[PDB]
């Protein structure tokens, strides 16, 4: 038993519920948030820009550090740092981001990571600004992920159509 709730249940280990990802994390306090980051964990905008705002810029100084110390993530890497004031750990992911022309096929690879880790709070990889379609992102998470993950899905609209379409 955990503490997430008003979740709908898609697999035995996946769950889905219209929230945002910074507001669930807050309440929830959950052990790992995932970030949507890039190789760069330069956190400007999408999930990432909103995860980052709410630490108050603490996430960017830490992950600087990081930066200047190990060098870039892979596309479909990631790293495991501090979640800072909305999470004991921030799981930070690379997906592919299909405006970069980057191949959508490392989305599985991303979405791997998450098996390293019990339970999770996260998003759709991909999705969003990174570019990819959002359908196939929850397919994906659904064939690759084992471990328990509860999905944000920011735009109401779009949660419906993942819900709705999916088998
Ligand atoms: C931008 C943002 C802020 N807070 C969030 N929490 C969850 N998800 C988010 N955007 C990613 C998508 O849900 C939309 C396509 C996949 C966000
Ligand atoms: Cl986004």
């Amino acid at each position: 038993v955990n503490s997430f709730s008003g979740y709908l249940k898609l697999t035995d280990n996946v769950y889905i519920k219209n929230a945002d990802i910074v507001e669930e994390a807050k309440k929830v306090k959950p052990t790992v948030v995932v970030n949507a980051a890039n190789v760069y964990l330069k956190h400007g905008g999408g999930v990432a820009g909103a995860l980052n705002k709410a630490t108050n810029n603490a996430m960017q100084v830490e992950s600087d550090d990081y930066i200047a110390t190990n060098g870039p993530l892979k596309v479909g890497g990631s790293c495991v740092l501090s979640g800072h004031n909305l999470a004991k750990h921030c799981l930070h992911v690379v997906g592919p981001n299909v405006n970069k022309g980057e191949d959508i096929q490392l989305l599985k690879s991303a979405y791997e990571n998450f098996n390293q880790h019990e339970v999770l709070l996260a998003p759709l990889l991909s999705a969003g600004i990174f570019g990819a379609d959002p359908i196939h992102s929850l397919r994906v998470c659904v064939d690759t992920v084992r471990t328990n993950v509860y999905l944000a899905v920011f735009d109401k609209n779009l949660y419906d159509k993942l819900v709705s379409s999916f088998l």
